[PDB]
Order: C-alpha cells, then structure tokens, then sequence
C-alpha cells in the first residue's frame, strides 16, 4: 500500500484506556474509524487535552505494532504529532494531536475562489504569502523524511493537516482511499493507486523513491496554488496515466508566479537524478514565504 507507513523498513508509549475519553467521530475508513477525544495526563500544564484516535477495526496486531513504532520515530514540527498507542483491551487506538482545520485539500478549497463563505484566515482567497507558508511547511516535513531516508509514496494535500495558527503537518489517518477514492486509480480487487501524483517511472516501472516523492511534491505545490484542484482534473484515470507517461507537465495555475512555476517544473524533470532535492526546494520556498511585502508584491 503507498502511503502506508510499514512499507519503510526502518520505544513505542502506552495510555491507559480511563486517560482517553471519546467525544465524536470524525470520520471512517475501511481499516477503522477516528474520533475526537479528550486526554488525560498527556501533556503537563494542560491537564487536559483534545486528540484524535484512530481506533483498529491478527496480521492487523502486527501490522499495528510495526505502524507504532514507525510512527514513534517521526518527531518533528511538520509531521502529525504521534502520542502513543492503547493496548489494554480492544479495540487497539492509535493517538495523535487533534488538527483543528482538517485535512490540507478541504482547507484550501474552503479558501479558494469556489468556496462557499477568521481566526487564523483572513476574509477571501488565501494570499501568496499564506500559500508560500503552507508550500513551505510541506516541503520542511518532506526534508526530514528524506533525512530519515523514508518514502511516503501517497504525498498529496488529502495527506497533509492543518492546525490552529495555520500550522501544516504531514500526516494521515489512513481513510484518504474511502474518503477521496476518485483519487486513486482501482486496479484488480483491491489496488487503489495515486497515478495523478505519480511520476513517470512509478506508473511504468512501480519503482518508489526519494525522487518519486519530489516528484509528488511538485503536484502537491501545483494542488496548493490552484486551492486543491485535482492534477489532471479534466482527464479520466487512463487519459492521466498516458499524459504522465507521455511526458506532459501541469499547466501554470493563475494564482501561482513563474518564480514558484520554476520549483514545480524542477519537480518534474522526466529523469529522477535531475530532479532538484527537496532540500534546495525548501530553502527556496521558505526564502521566498519569509520574503518581506515589497519583495512579494513584485511576484504577485
Ligand atoms: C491502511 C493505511 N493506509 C495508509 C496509512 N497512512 C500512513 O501510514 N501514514 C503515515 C505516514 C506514511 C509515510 C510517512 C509519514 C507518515 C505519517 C506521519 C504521521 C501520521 C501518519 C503517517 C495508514 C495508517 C496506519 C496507522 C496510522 C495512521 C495511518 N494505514
């Protein structure tokens, strides 16, 4: 499965089942369901605490306990955070912190020009500034994966969240193929694959990578500055797959200058070693997100 942690061959915390205190679902998958909860004694000067728990719906105990120990690994300001995990009785919980504004592809297109209707957004479009934050964020996760030496295979803005004060975070409750299955191309029974995401040599040669995955980046900025369109929206699944392959690029989104339209097409080279490193395109998107209004206004 792309985007499924264990596909990384790379201690884990316990909470006790009294600490964790189920308010309301979120949402559901097919291995299982997250709520929002309260957690007791998590973190000190706070007491309490809101967090979202993914509940397990075996192989699955092993896969759990694989999945946890990852996770623990993964520890910084742009990955979701991971508490621990509940394992006294069933059903087995996973638990994290709570994301106020939900996944990164609802975020932007509820602030883009389609969308319907402040403590953190200001009214309207989100601005180049905030669009640079949130591109910014995303590649300093991907940086330290990349350090890590771990290939996410599912990067997309579906598989981002976002908290208060616009933090952005790479991280998932693995539901992304329920609930954003026309984001996956179904093959045989089971498969669900991210070809709008994938470059070239993973749609033609299921080869999965460090450069596949800055490849993934470069839709996933693409995705950011058209407010969460789909990649190739206007094409059916097999239509996209022989664009990729046949070479073609995402056209330049309307809201996105030709300074940031260069770090996408560095993204997309046909040739994965001639891809820039995530590395220089965070330095480039986070030079040009801290860049003061007078220099910004001149790329907008
Ligand atoms: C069946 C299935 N399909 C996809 C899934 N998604 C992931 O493994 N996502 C990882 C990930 C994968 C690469 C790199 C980083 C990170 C990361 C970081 C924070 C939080 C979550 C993740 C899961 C899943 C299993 C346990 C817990 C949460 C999700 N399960």
């Amino acid at each position: 499965l792309q985007g499924h942690i264990i596909e990384n061959p790379q201690c884990v915390h316990h909470i006790k089942r009294r600490d964790i205190v189920l308010k309301w679902e979120l949402g559901e998958g097919a291995f299982g369901k997250v709520f929002l909860a309260e957690c007791h004694n998590l973190l000190p000067e706070q007491d309490k605490m809101l967090v979202a728990v993914k509940a397990l719906k075996e192989s699955a105990r092993q896969d759990f306990q694989r999945e946890a120990e990852l996770l623990t690994m993964l520890q910084h300001q742009h990955i979701v955070r991971f508490f621990g995990v509940c394992t006294e009785g069933r059903p087995l919980l996973m638990v994290f912190e709570y994301m106020r504004h939900g996944d990164l592809n609802r975020f932007l297109r509820s602030h883009g020009p389609d969308a319907k209707l402040g403590e953190d957004v200001a009214p309207g479009p989100l601005g180049l500034g905030q669009l640079l934050a949130v591109a910014s964020q995303v590649a300093a996760g991907m940086v330290y994966l990349a350090g890590l030496h771990f290939v996410h295979r599912d990067l997309a803005t579906r598989n981002c969240l976002v908290g208060q004060g616009l933090v952005v975070k790479i991280g998932d409750f693995g539901m992304s193929r329920d609930i954003y299955s026309t984001d996956y191309y179904r093959v045989g029974g089971r498969t669900m694959l991210p070809i709008r995401w994938m470059p070239p040599e993973s749609i033609l040669y299921r080869k999965f990578t460090t450069e596949s995955d800055v490849w993934s980046f470069g839709v996933v900025l693409w995705e950011i500055f058209t407010y969460g369109k789909q990649p190739w929206y206007q094409l059916s699944n097999t239509e996209a797959i022989d664009c990729i392959t046949q070479g073609r690029e995402l056209e330049r989104p309307r809201a996105c200058p030709p300074e940031v339209y260069a770090i996408m097409r560095g993204c997309w080279q046909r040739e994965p070693q001639q891809r820039h490193s995530i590395k220089d395109v965070h330095a480039r998107l986070q030079a040009l997100a801290q860049a003061p209004p007078v220099y910004l206004d001149v790329l907008g």
